Parts: C-alpha cells; sequence; structure tokens
C-alpha cells in the first residue's frame, strides 16, 4: 500500500500548496538580484492573491533574517483580501513570547475562519548563537504550550526553559478545533524527528531519490509510532512544467545561465548536479535556495510523478518556481485542475462551518 | 509660553486620535460584558474604519493578554483598508527578539506608507513577573537597537539583557527617515521618565487637573533637557460629547449606573466617595474612574465647552489627544461629527517630517536589491 501508515489514508486527494517567497526568494535568472520580484507585500499578495486564484489550496509562507515581510504580518496583510486558500506560517519557537504566540495564532485563526496552519522551524535566532540540543528543547515547550492554549482552560508548563503556573487561555483560544491547528515541519537529526514525531502533524521532506523518501517516511514513522501517532506525509519541491519535455530542460537550463556556479567555466568536473531521477532536476540546486531539487517536465510526466508521490503516502506538495508568479500560473493552468486537491485542516476535521463559540467568535463574553 | 518647550511648537493643530480597543475595552455599560462589542477584528478594524472616516488623524492600538487583537497583527490587519489615518501599536520590549521586532516594524512601516507610531509600553510579559529596574533597563536596549536599525547600517549593541555585534540593518529599513518613526510613551516612575526623557519622541498623560499636568510636563522636560531634547506632549482621555451640557452628565451617569462600585449606594450611612469621583474640574468628571479602567477621567459637556478644554489644553502645549468613549463606535461618531471639524489637525510624523512623499530608495521600496 503507502510506504508507512499515514493519517489521511482513505483520502482520494493531495493539499497542492505555493510559495509566497517573503525572504528576498523570487528571481528572474537564478543568482540574478531582480528589482521587479523584490519579496514587498504588493508582490508577495499578488502571489497569494494568484495562488487562491488558480486553486492553490495552501502557500507556505516563510520566516528569516532576510529582506522581506515578516511572516505573521503578512498572513495578517492578507487574511482580509484571501476567501478559500490556506496559509503556512513559518514560526521560530522562542522568537516571541510563547503565550503572546499563543494568542496571535489565535488572533490571526479567528481573521483567517480557520485557514491556518503553524510551520514550526527551530533554527537560531537573527544575530544569536545556541546549540541544536537547546533549540529543540525550547520547541518543543513552545509547541507544548500553543497544544495547552488550544485544548485546555488554563497553561500549566513547568520546563528548562520556560515556567507558567496556571495562565488563562481565553485570549488565545483558537478557531480550530480538536487539539487546535494543523503542524507542518519536518527535520532529519534524531532530534528534529523525536519532535516531528511527538508533534508533526505533517512531515515535510525536501526532494530525493524517490527510495531515499521511503527511508525519511519510515524513520519518521518509526517515532511517530513509539508516542502511539500517525503522521502524514508532504514534499517541499521546486518546478519546471511545460507541454513539452524538451521546453522544460531548457527553461531549467535558462533558471541556471547566469549564476555564476563553481561549474561556471584540468576541467574534470565531476557534476553530481543532473537529473537523479526522470523527472527530478538537482541542477537547481548550483544556488542553495534550500530546496536543491525541482521537478522538470511535460505536464503529463509532472501529473505522473506527483500521483507516484500520492501512491506513496505523500498527500501534501509545497511547489515553487521561477518566477514564483509566472511559474504558479503554468502549474496552475496544467496541472492543478488534473488533482483532485483537499485542506488537510477540512479533512483532519479542525475548522468548524458556522462561526464557533471562542472569546472572540460566539462566546460567552467574561 | 506653553508650560515648557514643545518640539512643535510653531504647529498651529494637534494630532486627535481614537482607540481601537482591542484589549476587550469596549462597552454600552461600564461593568456589562456585552457580545456586541467583543474585541475581535470585524469589530476593532470597523472603528479604525469609523474614526479614519471621521479624520481623526491617529488611533492607539493598546497590547495586553485579555481577549482581543494582538496589536501588531491587527495593524497588518487594516493596513490594506486604511488609506490616511497614522496607527499607534503598542509594543512590550523584550516580547518579540529585538531584530525580529525591527523587520516587523519596517515591515509594517512599508505595508503602511510611512502610518506608524510605535508606543513603547515596558510592563511585564504575561504569566512572568520581572523587577521595574530590569523591565526598563530591557525597554531602553530594545528602542537603542531599533534606533539603530532606523539610522545606522550594522546593530552593533552590547548591553547587559541583550548582545548583537554586526547585524545587517537592510531586512529592517523602515519607509520613514530622520531617525526613524514616532515614539509616543509616557511613564511617571523615575525610571519611566528617563527612559520619556532619553527616548519620548511623544510623551504621553493621563487626566488630571489643568496644573497637576503643568507639574509632569516640567518634571517630564526636566529629564529631556538633560538629554538635550525637547518633546511633544499628549493626553490620554475618555469622551462624552453632546449639544448640550444636562445630555452629557445625564450619559455619563448612565455609563456607571450598572457599575456595581461601593458607591452603589434607614440608619443614614452615607460616605462622600463623590470627593473622590466628582468633577476635579469644569468639564473634567473623574466618575469614569470608578470603572477602574486605565483612563480615570473624561471630558464631559457641551460640544463648546469640550473644543475649548481641548483649546486650553493646547495653550499649554499638549499637541496629541488620545480619546475613547463608550460605545468606542458611537462615541467616536459624536466627537467626529460635532468636535473634529472645528480643530486644526495634524500627522506628527509628517509634521516631524519623518514621511517621505514618494516611495523611497529602501531595501522593500525603490532599493538595488544586493545578492542576499
Amino acid at each position: 500500500m503507502t510506504v508507512v501508515p499515514v493519517t489521511s489514508a482513505d483520502l482520494d486527494a493531495a493539499e497542492v500548496s505555493w510559495f509566497s517567497a517573503l525572504c528576498s526568494d523570487d528571481y528572474a535568472y537564478l543568482g540574478v538580484p531582480d528589482g521587479s520580484l523584490r519579496s514587498s507585500f504588493e508582490h508577495c499578495s499578488d502571489i497569494v492573491k494568484k495562488a487562491e486564484e488558480l486553486g492553490f489550496r495552501n502557500i507556505l509562507c516563510p520566516s528569516s533574517y532576510q529582506v522581506g515581510q515578516d511572516t505573521l504580518s503578512f498572513v495578517a496583510g492578507c487574511a482580509p483580501i484571501s476567501d478559500r486558500i490556506n496559509f503556512l506560517a513559518a514560526i521560530r519557537c522562542g522568537e516571541m513570547q510563547p503565550i503572546m504566540l499563543a494568542r496571535t495564532v489565535a488572533t490571526l485563526d479567528h481573521m483567517l475562519k480557520g485557514r491556518l496552519t503553524l510551520n514550526v522551524i527551530s533554527s537560531d535566532f537573527p544575530g544569536e548563537v545556541a546549540d541544536s540540543a537547546f533549540r529543540y528543547k525550547r520547541s518543543h515547550e513552545v509547541v507544548e504550550i500553543l497544544r495547552q492554549a488550544w485544548t485546555r482552560d488554563t497553561i500549566d508548563h513547568d520546563g528548562e526553559i520556560y515556567q507558567f503556573k496556571g495562565v488563562s487561555t481565553e485570549p488565545a483560544r483558537p478557531y480550530q478545533l480538536n487539539g487546535g491547528p494543523l503542524l507542518y515541519f519536518g527535520g532529519y537529526s534524531p532530534d528534529a524527528l523525536e519532535l516531528c514525531g511527538a508533534q508533526c502533524d505533517v512531515y515535510l521532506m525536501w526532494p530525493e531519490t524517490k527510495d531515499q523518501l521511503a527511508d525519511r517516511m519510515r524513520a519518521a514513522h518509526e517515532r511517530a509510532a513509539a508516542h502511539g501517532r500517525t503522521l502524514d506525509y508532504g514534499l517541499r519541491v521546486h518546478m519546471v512544467v511545460r507541454d513539452t519535455e524538451q521546453e522544460a530542460r531548457e527553461y531549467a537550463d535558462h533558471l541556471v545561465s547566469k549564476l555564476d556556479d563553481e561549474y561556471g567555466q584540468a576541467r574534470e568536473l565531476a557534476d553530481k548536479f543532473g537529473y537523479v531521477e526522470p523527472n527530478l532536476w538537482t541542477g537547481i540546486g548550483r544556488a542553495r535556495s534550500g530546496c536543491g531539487a525541482a521537478l522538470v517536465g511535460s505536464t503529463d510526466q509532472v501529473l505522473s510523478a506527483l500521483e507516484e508521490y500520492q501512491k506513496m503516502g505523500i498527500r501534501a506538495f509545497i511547489l515553487s518556481g521561477y518566477p514564483h508568479l509566472d511559474e504558479a500560473e503554468h502549474f496552475g493552468t496544467k496541472v492543478l485542475p488534473q488533482m483532485k486537491t483537499c485542506s488537510l485542516p477540512h479533512a483532519y476535521g479542525r475548522v468548524p462551518s458556522e462561526t464557533p463559540a471562542t472569546p472572540l467568535g460566539n462566546g460567552e463574553r467574561h
């Protein structure tokens, strides 16, 4: 069947997401600063606007100290302007004070009538450096707390890094039910699995050999099962999709074309930046934009690959092209229509239909 | 003579601000929890929308762990929806990590094409308890840093609470120039003056006897002048304003009517708590203070009484007003149709010269984008 048991087993669809590129991540030629495509609100919202326009059911919103929009600001920016699309908010644990994060989570959740998914990154703070051990221990206690806000009356958490005995959750009650919003995050180190295992609702994978992926999927599930839980499974990958393959390979070679790479040329080139699979091009990795591989192929090639990834159990896709605008337009008109899509929160059953009996909703105000 | 020198001396106007009430602060009868008036986005934005509709030039956006909108979220909420009105964002220092705050500040600033003013509150964090000494020392280092972001190329700050050696400001460059956005905040405690002194652009005063205010204004200026700075001065007060005074006194007595106070009173045992909760001035009713809402006094009077009182406050040097009624919606409607049109208003940032006219040469604006 599926590589491992997946929480959304019986689901005959998948969440096909785009990318807001809030961290000056958008480009015309990779390595080439293009003024048109700075990560400004006008632009980045245009993406969300066009992404929703085309029927993408979520969009990742990254968070780093680069020129661009603060995640949570941008989400709230777009909340009024959006109708249908879910948001995937990057959130560095410890960055905003847990209880306040808990609130902001709620606030947004209500701003979006449930269309929210916190993505829990655990990296170093800007201008700060503390070791993995702590950073995860921290990101643990922060989710532990967010979870209390969403489930309990009162926050009672006596940790190594944080301590809260008896803090009303009324300020921080979210739109979503049944344990609160969904958490899409990954991690490969044991520490980052333990977390993806105890607390991932979704587990993200950066792109690899169809078999290497299986191994990740197992390695994750093993840790999840020890906490008596099943995960769902998602793929971050880039995208170059056209009618014809010799059009896609062409554009792909156009994207890196100006990049003054180590391979910009005793010329014994070890070029292990070629097609690790039929349609999985690791060449894009010669601009280390985080995602080091891209689906490249005809409409039908891409569609088949995603249909395969789906057969395995990968229930979410977090796609991203260059430009982020134009490439969403392609995949949108071409591949999207031909998938059965969903919103994981709607399926997982967290979002209610009419505004709920919350403090910020239809509850008794005390 | 204004009581003390004010930064906006020759300014023939004032910034007349309203109140978003994001901290379940809105009511019909004080002490009476009303579902109608939750601090939800729909509602609180309606205020900003109505407040801007009427020509209020700023709106304070408070920040506490009560049922309501997170400030900075709500500001960014309203940024797309607004055209004219400035926002005054409450900002608990240390709450968000300084460098990231610095960014968020920029992000918003650009979302608002300059229509931003951070209000620097220095209280305890939710579920946390730390001694005043530290809380201020912290709020110091946080402004010190925000200011670097707004002025310098990289952030270099070695503090007791925070340390950042050499952190590009490119991510965190604001829309505003000339020292960055404006800081409206108060404080009466020594520590809170020293700060309002070293770092207030505006200094906010909760309502008092026109003379008691003067004393605050002096005590503030002493600290400001010691740093070789002039402040501007702003008044938080509530509002009940009508055509007729015996209409305003009426509504006022209606607001506290349900409040289950010690004052809610045959062996004739009657205390004079109306000594404590009556008209300390002509039009300054301390009765609202029964509601132990933060602002313990309200302007109450005819249109023309209120207008005169504000014109008096203005003579002294108070160049900003942060007004708030009950309901927040309806009362803004009154003051708006009645008193507002009859004042010469402004935007302090526009006057202080911080906002530029065409989109600036910033990272997020019209600037050269540099390989990441």
